[PDB]
């Protein structure tokens, strides 16, 4: 089991961290979605789809910077709604393919009523997403971390 982003940073079998800078919507008002969908930019697979059943949860999913301050926040994974930042681990997704699959999480951040301005910095952390595998064949209990980047400022206007 390992993972890639869209631009080809990998995270090896065992785990480990990578950077993922997302382009963000320009100007989102209060009462609008900011919406950063990582499934277009996170892909893993099963290496032994023969033998083992992958299994992968969104472990946890901390804001930060401007995310953390200005927007209120929701985590969608594999089609259900979660708090974001998060308050438990989420059911297990199966990866049973060695033909990448996206990993099915979306952030949806709402300005908060304090929000106005440069709600979120070009080039800040916003999230850290923990990507948690184990499997049905042996112990492997494993950490895919993802730090999260902001390429652009976000307005909300006032
Ligand atoms: C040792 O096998 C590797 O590949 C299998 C199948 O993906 C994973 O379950 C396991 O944790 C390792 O990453």
């Amino acid at each position: 089991f390992a993972c890639k982003t869209a631009n080809g940073t990998a995270i090896p079998i065992g785990g480990g961290s990578a950077n993922v800078y997302v382009n963000l919507a320009p100007v989102v008002n209060v009462g609008q979605n900011l919406v950063v969908d990582l499934s277009t930019q996170i892909f893993c697979h099963n290496d032994y789809p023969e033998t083992i059943t992958d299994y992968v949860t969104l472990q946890r999913g901390s804001a930060y910077g401007g995310v953390l301050s200005n927007f209120s926040g929701t985590v969608k994974y594999s089609g259900s709604s979660y708090p974001f930042p998060t308050t438990s681990e989420t059911p297990r997704v199966v990866y049973n393919s060695r033909t990448d699959k996206p990993w099915p999480v979306a952030l949806y951040l709402t300005p908060v009523s304090s929000a106005g301005g440069v709600a979120i910095k070009a080039g800040s952390l916003i999230a850290v997403l923990i990507l948690r595998q184990t499997n049905n064949y042996n112990s492997d209990d494993f950490q895919f971390v993802w730090n999260i980047y902001a390429n652009n400022d976000v307005v909300v206007p006032t």
